[PDB]
């Protein structure tokens, strides 16, 4: 039946990450389900989960380490190790998937089939010590990737050869892509922070048409913000991210919304996810970052039908539908 998994990052170099069910018909929410199925821990930094095919893919970041497990019954079926620090896996077929990486140049390509890395792609003008690469989407035979920490790019890979074909420079810090329904990409900077080393500046809210590769919208924020996570509806033609608030708007707008989807609280929103199927919208609060964090499940039109504690800084979900 249909489910929701979310990744709880834990904090980073405590080992403390932690995977959680929620059961949206009952409202039943089921934490450290990892551990109650397999008998140990993710280990640090569970940052993102994908579904294929009855198996569901959890990159734990600060453990090189990618889990498969069975969707039903939360046992681990295979891993794949040796990664530098993964973040995000995107699946060209059945035989390959890019896993992209922090601390890293290079993007792994594995066979999801064998369990094993079976190339690389190196990206232009980066080294191991600032290194990122992050979220993905495709476009035909070509993928996109956004290059966040220390980096203001977004790549573009053609999948045939696995190569970086082009790129794009934008602001300081992309966190996050998604690709609507017009075809167009859409991306958030987080704006680096005071007294980073690279930069800090106001972020911005970009539109970038997928076809020729340019930017035809941006919209920009205030010095001080720290948004984050594009996220898309399941018809890819309503837009929400975090700036303090939950915001939403059409992707066919020309100005960005004057009221938020969900109002800042003095926490920390930290994850997000539109059901696909309903628009149900899942808000995941950080809380401080310390205590046993919260999920809250809204209506689409904002009002609040569910709220369940989950594991430590809970930052990702992935939908079992
Ligand atoms: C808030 C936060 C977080 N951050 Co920073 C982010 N985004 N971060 C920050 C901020 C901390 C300042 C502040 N006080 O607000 C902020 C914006 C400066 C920051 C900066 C960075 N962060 C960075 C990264 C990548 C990470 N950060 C997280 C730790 C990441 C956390 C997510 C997570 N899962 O832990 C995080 C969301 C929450 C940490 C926290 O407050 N914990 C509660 C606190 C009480 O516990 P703590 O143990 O004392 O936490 C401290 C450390 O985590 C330290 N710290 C924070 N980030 C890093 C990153 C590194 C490499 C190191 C060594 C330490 C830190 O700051 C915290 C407060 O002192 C991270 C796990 C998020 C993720 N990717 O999921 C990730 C580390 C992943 C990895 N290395 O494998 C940056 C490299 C991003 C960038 N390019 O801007 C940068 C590195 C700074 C550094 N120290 O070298």
């Amino acid at each position: 039946a249909s489910g929701l998994f979310i990744t709880n990052e834990g904090n980073f170099q405590y080992s403390n990450a932690t995977l959680s069910y929620y059961d949206p018909a009952t409202c039943e929410v089921e934490n450290e389900v990892f551990y109650r199925a397999n008998g140990f821990k993710l280990g640090d930094v569970a940052q993102s989960m994908v579904i294929r095919d009855g198996i569901g893919w959890i990159v734990v970041n600060n453990s090189h380490v990618i889990f498969a497990i069975d969707i039903n019954t939360f046992k681990e079926v295979g891993r794949i190790t040796g990664f530098t620090s993964p973040r995000y896996i995107h699946f060209l077929s059945d035989e390959k998937a890019y896993v992209t990486q922090i601390w890293d140049y290079r993007i792994f390509i594995i066979n999801p089939k064998t369990y094993e890395i079976t190339g690389y792609i190196e990206c232009p003008d980066m080294d191991m010590e600032s290194g990122s690469t992050e979220q993905m989407v495709q476009y035909g035979k070509y993928v996109y990737v956004n290059c966040w920490s220390y980096q203001n790019r977004i790549l573009k890979i053609d999948t045939e050869t696995d190569k970086v074909v082009d790129e794009l420079t934008i602001g300081i810090q992309p966190t996050s892509l998604v690709m609507d329904k017009y075809n167009k990409m859409w991306t958030i900077t987080d704006g680096g922070y005071e007294g980073s080393p690279y930069g800090y500046e106001a972020p911005s809210l970009y539109r970038i048409d997928a076809e020729t590769f340019t930017v035809e919208k941006q919209f920009k924020f205030k010095l001080g913000d720290w948004p984050s996570e594009v996220q898309l509806n399941g018809t890819r033609d309503t837009l929400y991210w975090i700036n303090n608030d939950i915001w939403r708007m059409p992707v066919e707008a020309d100005r960005v919304p004057v009221r938020p989807f969900l109002e800042f609280r003095d926490t920390k929103y930290y994850g997000l996810t539109v059901n696909p199927n309903n628009g149900e919208v899942y808000v995941a609060d950080a809380i401080d970052y310390q205590q046993q964090g919260i999920v809250y499940r809204y209506s689409p039109q904002g009002k609040l039908i569910d709220e369940f504690y989950v594991g430590i800084i809970p930052g990702a979900f992935c939908w079992k539908l």
